[PDB]
């Protein structure tokens, strides 16, 4: 009928497409838009919300309609009919443009509700009765824990079904890690199911589709359970179960089974399994035909029920881990007889696939997984500590076989194989990366293969760090939630893949474990019990929601924790009554050759980040319309910058030679220096990267991730530039050049016992440097409504990309730099505004847009004496600086 050709796309219920196992009563809607002309800009939406596909094709609201919503947010709060479970719902939308035009109908989209809310589960938690266990206690672990490692159960139960089913869907939480099998078919796509939580205060189930799975007769189900995370130096019990399968006929009736005594259970080939120490499969022990419908189901003992968790069991939709990608060996050698090892040429996260052909059985094979190498061509375990990281497959004797874990992971670059039946060979190893599965979301390339090779190191180790909670290292007796790693780190995590399903249950997680005084654990979740946290790390809870705001509009985040910001601001507010938070444990952790900070800035770190959660938190108050709160807590902003300069400001610079870089980048970033001070607290700054350290960093994780900003900031970005491209320590390319495919815990080479790991994101908050300077695209607005496109080529680059894909469709930005000629290329989705910022590197100049001039003569253009100012709207725009 219009103009207004094209309906919305990629329509996302609870930021996925088609999920299934919404929990959430209102869940998130969101979708993209596209459109024929430039300069397009969503004026009105409606979304229609059904109970079938015959009635949603009617343009009728069954459960929602919303009608004309005069409002451009293409992110929504569902607000229809209650939602019940076990319910498929069907949804479209469509939008209105800039000039009103009514756009056509979505492709009808589906959202299915899981069990919602704990809705008389019926089902009941089943375990074995013996549980055998081992207890390992190995010399040096982490606080002296120990291991309690129980078996792995499996349970059996067999149903029949007559009439032809319609669906079947099925509830299951096996803790702390479990398989699903239907009449011998596996049936998740996800690996480590479920996810990692306070399992005493929610345990996430999962939701499966099994209807093409049923079968005619005789029907039988398979779950065999792995310890994980439940465990008992973590305060928990032995593995449990609790699962029920919904059935539903072409009749419109239903049935299901749930599990209870009638259930069968065993023992099988897995014998222990850890998540530090791996998992043992004896091929013997393994129970042939156990998951399929005729099978003797009796001989085995029943199983018995279980004391709950404790936890409310809830259904997030977030991604899951996965097998992502399978990848092959390249080298191997033999550094002594019998031992054959394998390097991959990259510090992943997983487990490998092994293929053997002995014929003979009860033959032993042990696979050992390390991240650095001996001169002599051994593996160097002492990254892992006192993690065993070994796995061992006692092969049955069937002329061929396969083996991968399934109850563990590990991080490592080589694998050392003894036992194998003969000389093994690069098919015969198969490398499984596993993580957190989640999606790409933006691209870079830069002119600078150092600065590409620091990029490629960030992504595999943010990878190897997400696996359901964002984790410090994937390879030691650790990998625990640390809250500090993880809020350094979520810029560039969000720059790089699809973050908000990961980080909106990550913020549920900080939720379920902040004390009743607001205190938060260093750890989340709280398997180790450190309470109170860091500031510099309890910050995460309001950081890591306002990045989810920041760069992706979803207001509604930020009022669903809004009460924990206030709470845990409270309790920071109790450890400054005179507003200077002494306390401090981490500070600017891990300062060049040194892991506490050589300048007595933890509290200057600590008070920087109690001015930050109150700055952001005024911030949150307005946007959602408490104009009380704004005013308190800027009121109380007021009281800490104040505190902080009559504490910490020395004349020239900041303190507590007796000025460090952390100690002057933290006040010139929340630009809490007097404009008196300035430009000599800057210089001195300045004067310690130049003269006393040539170009490199002397700070830790916290001022890493501000000290490039500041000094791009200030008009420096080619000392920030000069100190990337350092290949010499301490930088990011002292180690590429040593040898590192990931992200070290310390700047300095350490291959030995302790703090030495080599696979930790803390670092890593570089890479967003590369995207919102080098390239050169930040958001100027939430949700990317505004899109600031200022490009710095600084140093000898040449040119610089970044592709991102946002909650508003593709972004990009392009620049070449030449002797007389610089490049632009930018591009905006619809429903987004850009602000090209082009630096004006040229005493004349042209500036065309295309083929068009736009800039003949001063006041064609706006202009600030350092750039050129262009506002544009949807579409691509080429720019040319000439002369």
């Amino acid at each position: 009928k219009s103009s207004n050709i094209y309906s919305p796309f990629d329509l996302k219920c609870e930021f996925t497409t088609n999920p299934l196992g919404v929990d959430k009563k209102n869940p998130i809607f969101s979708w993209k838009l596209r459109h024929l002309e430039k300069n397009e800009k969503q004026t009105a939406y409606q979304v229609i919300v059904s109970s079938s596909l015959e009635t949603i094709n009617d343009n009728i609201g069954d459960v929602w309609d919303t009608g004309k919503v005069l409002s451009s947010e293409q992110v929504i709060k569902y607000e229809g009919k209650e939602l019940e479970p076990c319910k498929v719902y069907f949804w479209k939308v469509r939008w209105w443009d800039s000039k009103d035009q009514e756009s056509p109908f979505s492709v009808v989209n589906t959202f299915e509700t899981g069990l919602m809310n704990e809705e008389n589960w019926k089902a009941k938690w089943i375990t074995k009765k013996e549980h055998k266990y081992e207890v390992y206690s190995p010399d040096g672990a982490p606080f002296g824990l120990n291991y309690t490692i129980a078996y792995a159960p499996m349970f059996r139960k067999s149903f029949s079904i007559s009439k032809k089913i319609k669906r079947a869907r099925v509830y299951i939480a096996g803790l702390g890690l479990y398989e699903l099998y239907i009449n011998g078919e596996r049936i998740g796509d996800r690996v480590l199911d479920p996810g990692q939580t306070d399992y005493k205060k929610r345990v996430l189930y999962t939701v499966y589709d099994v209807s093409k799975n049923i079968r005619d007769g005789k029907n039988a189900i398979g779950v065999i359970l792995g310890n994980g995370r439940y465990v008992k130096e973590y305060g928990y019990d032995f593995p449990k179960l609790i699962i029920q399968v919904l059935v539903e006929y072409e009749d419109d009736s239903i049935e299901w089974i749930v599990s209870d005594e009638s259930w069968k259970t065993t023992y099988g080939p897995i014998t222990l399994n850890s998540l530090y120490h791996g998992e043992i499969y004896d091929g013997r022990k393994e129970i042939k035909g156990w998951n399929l419908p005729d099978f003797d189901d009796s001989t085995w003992e029943n199983a018995i029920l279980a004391e709950p968790p404790g936890g409310k069991l809830y259904s997030e939709i977030y991604p899951p881990i996965r097998i992502t990608k399978t990848i092959k060996p390249i080298k191997m050698w033999s550094p002594e007889p019998g031992t054959y090892v394998y390097d991959f040429g990259q510090n992943y996260t997983g487990w490998i696939k092994i293929k053997v052909r002995t014929n003979e059985s009860g033959k032993e094979i042990r696979i050992r997984h390390a991240e650095l190498t001996y001169e002599d061509g051994t593996l160097n375990y002492s990254t892992n500590r006192t993690a065993l990281a070994t796995d061992v497959y006692i092969t049955k004797g069937e002329g061929y076989e396969e083996y991968e874990p399934r109850f563990t992971y590990h991080g490592f670059r080589y694998v050392e194989i003894l036992g194998y039946p003969g000389v093994p060979t690069l098919e015969d190893i198969e490398g499984k990366v596993v993580h957190t599965a989640v999606e790409s979301n933006g691209e870079f390339i830069c002119s600078n293969e150092l600065i590409n090779k620091i990029h490629h190191n960030i992504i595999w180790g943010q990878l190897s760090n997400l696996m359901s909670i964002p984790t410090d290292c994937p390879q030691r007796d650790e990998r625990m939630g640390w809250m500090g790693d993880a809020q350094l780190s979520a810029e560039e995590a969000i720059f790089n893949f699809d973050m908000i399903g990961f980080y909106r249950k990550y913020l549920n997680d900080i939720r379920d474990a902040q004390k009743e005084n607001g205190s938060l654990s260093d750890v989340i979740p709280p398997y180790w019990s450190i309470y109170p946290g860091d500031p510099a790390w309890s910050t995460a809870y309001i950081t890591i929601a306002w990045y989810l705001y920041q760069y992706y509009g979803d207001k509604y985040v930020l009022e669903e924790h809004y009460e924990g910001f206030k709470k845990y601001v409270e309790f920071l507010k109790k450890l400054a009554p005179d507003y200077i938070v002494s306390f401090y444990k981490y500070g600017d952790w891990c300062q060049p050759g040194t892991v506490r900070p050589k300048d007595n800035s933890g509290e200057l770190t600590s008070t920087f980040y109690f001015y930050h959660d109150v700055i952001t938190l005024s911030k949150i108050a307005k946007l959602l319309g408490k104009e009380a709160d704004y005013k308190y807590y800027s009121e109380l902003a007021d009281k800490i910058k104040s505190a902080f300069n009559k504490k910490f400001l020395k004349e020239k610079a900041y303190a507590s030679m007796f000025t460090s870089q952390t100690l002057n980048t933290l006040p010139l970033y929340l630009n809490l220096v007097p404009e008196d001070k300035v430009q000599d607290v800057l210089k001195t700054l300045l004067e310690d990267i130049i003269i006393r350290h040539d170009y490199h960093l002397d700070t830790g994780i916290v001022a890493t991730r501000y000290i490039f900003d500041v000094l791009t900031s200030y008009g420096y970005d080619e000392v920030a530039y000069k100190i990337v491209n350092q290949k010499t320590y301490p930088s990011f390319g002292y180690m590429i050049e040593e040898g590192a495919t990931t992200l070290w815990e310390r700047w300095e080479k350490l291959t030995s016992t302790g703090m030495n790991s080599h696979n930790h994101i803390m670092f890593g908050s570089v890479d967003a440097w590369f995207y919102r300077v080098i390239a050169g695209v930040r958001v100027g607005e939430p949700g990317w409504n505004k899109i600031i496109f200022e490009p710095h080529p600084v140093g000898d680059l040449k040119y610089a990309k970044a592709r991102l894909n946002t909650i508003k469709g593709e972004v990009e930005i392009n620049w070449q730099k030449t002797e007389n000629i610089f490049s632009m290329r930018i591009s905006v989705p619809v429903n987004s505004e850009g602000e090209v910022h082009v630096p004006k590197l040229f005493e004349r100049f042209v500036v065309k847009e295309g083929d068009n001039i736009i800039y003949e003569k001063k006041g064609d253009l706006e202009e600030n004496e350092k750039y050129i100012v262009i506002r544009v709207g949807s579409g691509s725009y080429n720019f040319y600086m000439e002369k």
